């Protein structure tokens, strides 16, 4: 049974946190009394999230801006975050490269960049974070998609990258299990969440009610805190994916 | 399925210097296909080409190169096309060398696995699709039980094979609606008795490896019949559609 005090004084990194689900997550952590280090590319907007986080009562809150295309930024970012907080209890990998509904023809560039940002950078961040997570018996949260479990048209490169996440992280979870590494891995399968990005994307299709990003963010946090292997949001997916 | 379905058909096989790819090359040869085989080693490929001709291929050639080089990948399909006068089936089977190890910090390997086992396949598909569109042909993608189910020691490998499922399963859906008549077959294979695999599972407890010759054939049949997925061996579906869903729904 989750309680907010579980996050109190915890040292959390949230990526892709200038907007959408990431920013809701940071705000939730702040309200709970965690320390937070947020990142995205956009300085001014990260500062907005930081000051609001402080207002909500974050134990502490800092941003570091950069792109997750740059693997050197990824490594460095982690080193520098753990330093600001003096440690690391939870790594929330949430960011994603810009993607719209397109049929696949010849855009290998988009395919490689999707894999780099949505997947490769998650591996680099994990490798960098692992020493701190080991010492704190901490937690990794990887944010994926129903289209990382079931394939959909018009998002081939995206699905490839989200599938890759399932492939990699579930595998290292079995490895951490056999190697007695006390670091949890939570994979989040999300449906349609009402972020501006996702709603812009789906204006042209028939879909069910998008789920609120505030609640989505909360259920992610809860799942990671409780060290659940997989989180389904909205909850009615849980029945889909297992039937 | 009848062997006659492959006669005079123009087929590419990657990673055909040995293991399952070589057996597919030989089966297609016995059926009277045109084949173009590829891998890094010309001497091993020349031996495959020789035996294909003796088995009765309508024609057989190789082109040597590495699939780390996306330029080679793209130009390979073109040369293979012109050599056969066309393309009916593309069999994407190659894989970068991998051994069972705990992941620690080999980002080179994660990246190289992804370039060779997934991206090259996409480059190959892009290069081939125009010929495949003209012939209402077929793409066969060779994956793995570890491309559906979680195993330790194979993190980078699994990510790359999972990526294949995601990508090709997505474009299959696109092609159905756009009415692009190119079939996409994803093969999920268990342990197959190729030298690479047997060297890898050496001293591990396991069910008898399935024969590499029968594997190759079931792959060719699945693609020839335009099946969305092939499972080999036959025992594999009980794990995939029964055991795994239960383990999941229990946790
Ligand atoms: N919303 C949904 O319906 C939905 C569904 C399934 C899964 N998800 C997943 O949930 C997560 C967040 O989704 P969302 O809707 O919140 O997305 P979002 O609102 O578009 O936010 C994406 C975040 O990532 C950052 N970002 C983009 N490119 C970056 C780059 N190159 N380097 C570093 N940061 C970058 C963005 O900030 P900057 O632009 O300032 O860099 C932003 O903070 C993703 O993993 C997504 O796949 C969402
Ligand atoms: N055997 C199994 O139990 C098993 C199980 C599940 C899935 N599979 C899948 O089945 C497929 C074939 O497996 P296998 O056991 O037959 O493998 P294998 O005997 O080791 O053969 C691999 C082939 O790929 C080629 N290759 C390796 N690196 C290459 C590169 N950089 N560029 C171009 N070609 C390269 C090799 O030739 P060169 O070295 O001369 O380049 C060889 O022809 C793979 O997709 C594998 O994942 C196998
Ligand atoms: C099938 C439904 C409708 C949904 O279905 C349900 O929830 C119940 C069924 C229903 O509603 O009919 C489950 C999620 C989903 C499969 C959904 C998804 O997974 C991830 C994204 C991405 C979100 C985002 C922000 C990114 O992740 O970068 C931007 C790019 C991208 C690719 C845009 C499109 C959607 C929103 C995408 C594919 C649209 C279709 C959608
Ligand atoms: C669970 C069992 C025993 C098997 O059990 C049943 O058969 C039922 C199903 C397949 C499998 C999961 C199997 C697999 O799928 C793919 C490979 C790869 C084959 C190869 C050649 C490559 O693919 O490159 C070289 C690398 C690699 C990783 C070597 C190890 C195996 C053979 C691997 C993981 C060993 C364990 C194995
Ligand atoms: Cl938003
Ligand atoms: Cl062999």
């Amino acid at each position: 049974e989750f309680r907010p005090e579980m996050l109190q004084g915890k040292k959390v990194i949230v990526t892709g946190a200038s907007k959408g689900i990431g920013r809701e997550m940071a705000y939730h952590l702040a309200k709970m009394g965690a320390h937070v280090v947020v990142t995205a590319r956009s300085k001014e907007t990260l500062q907005k999230v930081v000051s609001h986080c402080l207002e909500l009562g974050a134990a502490s809150a800092h941003y570091i801006a950069g792109t997750m295309e740059d693997m050197t930024f990824a490594e460095q970012f982690v080193a520098q975050a753990g330093k600001l907080m003096g440690g690391l209890d939870m790594l929330i990998l949430n960011h994603i490269t810009n993607t719209s509904l397109n049929l696949f023809h010849d855009d290998i560039h988009h395919v490689r960049k999707s894999m780099e940002v949505n997947f490769l950078s998650y591996v680099v961040l994990t490798v960098a974070a692992l020493p701190m997570l080991k010492q704190s018996n901490g937690s990794i949260v990887v944010v994926s998609s129903l289209a990382g479990k079931v394939a959909y048209p018009m998002v081939a490169a995206y699905s490839a990258s989200k599938f890759a996440l399932d492939g990699f992280f579930s595998s290292i979870r079995k490895e951490y299990s056999v190697s007695r590494v006390n670091v949890s891995i939570t994979l989040c399968v999300l449906g349609l969440i009402d972020t501006e990005t996702a709603m812009k994307a789906v204006s042209g299709i028939v879909h069910m009610q998008a789920a609120p990003k505030e609640e989505c963010a909360l259920e992610i946090i809860k799942g990671g805190a409780l060290r659940q292997e997989e989180v389904y949001y909205d909850s009615s997916l849980w029945t889909t994916l297992l039937i």
